[PDB]
């Protein structure tokens, strides 16, 4: 199974239908000024760790999630868990704590700007993902600084290979705790803006970075992405959205689909292809988990846009 | 009287403790990511007309809102009106409608992002500004687009001069409508950002505002203001805030601050300044009408950073 550790949360969204980028005037001592008019406030299942469970979940992966949730008002999110058969084996629900709460402004390019309210993530280093049985494969997500500090150093000790995934906890990090993650994960999984936020915290470009992981995956939205690895790099394509509705948790779509990719031995090509897709599929829907294509919905659609189906290799060589 | 023309709603704030400046990288695809810690989240008074009355009636003028609120929840901010003497002749209460809720996001330079849920201001037009009685000056500010217009036209035809305050309305605008407000208006208020956009949308430099303006005042925040009239422009300092909290509203407390100093016959370098000073002791408060100076203080700040006592001209010239 593979451990997916990472904030669990509940998500308020706006979404401006449009793109920041053209309403900032650097000039000005204001840079941007915007209201743009929103429907009622609908509250969305989140957190990094639900939604990239989500993803690998559809995919028909075994996702186990480890975070903190609050027992004041974790009910919905318990009782979604077992409807959807997500194990809560390591969802800890702490007494008399409130899940935690993101209030995200986006936009279509998915520029978030997000007041995050985190209760219960605080304590998310109340599990030790060292003692999580039968994992193979894990991802350490956005959650609360020391929990993700305590998931890397516990991960690589269980010799547990993992994504890191810093994200939204990025400012969290300084450049000793940064660079030590690095050596620690596997494989880091980033977009393009995290990326040079990540060289510019270690002071390491991206050379050094790839030096230290088996791959460097980056994410640049309607652009696709990039995995830099051993051999070379791919160039990841992205799959042309059927409607761009809500960008929040494109990239965590896309991770539970690098997960699945990597569990099932998918060269990376294809890998970044399933990913990519997962994130096509989450943007026509507003929300990090409303898409709900079935496994034979993804095959067909990645199939469409790249001209083959997507699976594991089946060569047999000695490794 | 004062007739106080915008918006009247909930504001739910969520500051930035730092500037979303530092954190724009315009080469990337996403060029921001940020989330920040927040506390529990409080609905605050607001909305620009809620905001601009309470300024002016802490100097102890005679504002009179008029705006629309909805029936279904409109009940403290009218009790709130009651208990601070502000009248409620011009507050349209509309049944089985929700008051305008905006969720601000800002940082420390005044930049915000807001997604507005306007449900009773969208019928703010069932207002007529002509109406009004024993109204010497107004101002028209954020509101219903159509109700914006017409308070404009309204105020024309019964010769009641009024600033004009597009502010966040802006992009309901275009360019005939926008250039036929300002050929209405006595005064035009902005910030530099909302300047620019005026600019471009009419198509007109500054000179050609100004020329059909008696006073185009932009605030340019921590920097002050300019106030340029027919004999010239006035730099308005600053004042130097006790503490910077939140800018929400540090422009409506300044427009309160003007319109007392013009219904007065204050100086523009006078009227300028009471303005200054409004912004700078709201912003050391949370939430735009949190701040509670009485006159008296205020008149004690205003000497401490100017060096003089603010009134109106004892001047008894022809005029
Ligand atoms: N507008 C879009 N059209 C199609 N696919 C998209 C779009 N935006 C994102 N995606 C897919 O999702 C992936 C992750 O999105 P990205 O915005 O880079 O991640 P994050 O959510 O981490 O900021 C992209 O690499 C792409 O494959
Ligand atoms: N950081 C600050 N320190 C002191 N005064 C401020 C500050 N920011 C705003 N003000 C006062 O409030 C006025 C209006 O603020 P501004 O940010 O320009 O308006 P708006 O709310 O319309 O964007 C300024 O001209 C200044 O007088
Ligand atoms: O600062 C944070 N820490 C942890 N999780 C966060 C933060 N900000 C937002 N999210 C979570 O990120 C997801 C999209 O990838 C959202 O579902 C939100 O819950
Ligand atoms: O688009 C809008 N239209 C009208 N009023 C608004 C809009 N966006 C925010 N506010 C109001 O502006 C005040 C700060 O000046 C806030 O109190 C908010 O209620
Ligand atoms: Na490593
Ligand atoms: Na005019």
């Amino acid at each position: 199974a593979t451990l997916i550790c990472g904030s669990i949360a509940y998500d308020n969204i706006m979404t401006f239908e449009g793109r920041f980028r053209e309403h900032i005037l650097p000039d000005q001592v204001h840079l941007i000024n915007l209201s743009f008019l929103v429907p009622t406030m609908r509250r969305e299942f989140g957190g990094c760790a639900g939604n990239i469970a989500y993803a690998l979940n559809l995919l028909g992966g075994d996702a186990r999630m480890m975070g903190t949730l609050g027992a004041v008002d974790a009910q919905p999110y318990l009782d979604r868990m077992d409807a959807l058969g997500l194990s809560r084996e390591y969802v800890r629900v702490l007494p008399d704590t409130y899940s935690a709460q993101a209030m995200i402004t986006t936009d279509l390019d998915n520029n978030q700007i997000t007041a995050f309210h985190p209760g219960a993530m605080m304590q998310s280093h109340v599990n030790h993902a060292g003692e999580a049985k039968d994992i193979k494969l894990a991802i350490v997500g956005p959650d609360g600084f020391q929990g993700m500090v305590q998931h890397t150093e516990e991960l690589a000790q269980a010799g547990v290979p993992f994504i890191f995934d810093p994200g939204q906890g990025l400012p969290l990090f300084d450049g000793a705790t940064l660079r030590r993650s690095i050596e620690l994960a596997t494989y880091i999984a980033v977009n393009d803006y995290e990326a040079k936020l990540v060289c510019d915290k270690t002071g390491w470009s991206e050379d050094e970075i790839a030096s230290r992981v088996q791959a460097l995956i980056i994410t640049r939205g309607e652009h696709g992405a990039t995995i830099r690895h051993r051999d070379g790099t791919e160039q990841i394509p992205a799959v042309r959205a059927e409607r761009v509705i809500d960008p929040t948790g494109c990239g965590d779509a896309f991770r539970g689909g690098l997960l699945y990719g990597i569990e099932h031995g998918f060269d990376w090509a294809t890998a970044g292809r399933l990913a990519s897709l997962m994130g096509a599929l989450k943007i026509a829907h507003q929300g990090p988990q409303t898409y709900a294509p079935t496994r034979a919905e993804i095959d067909a659609r990645f199939e469409t846009a790249f001209g083959y189906r997507p699976k594991g290799s089946k060569l047999r060589s000695l490794e």
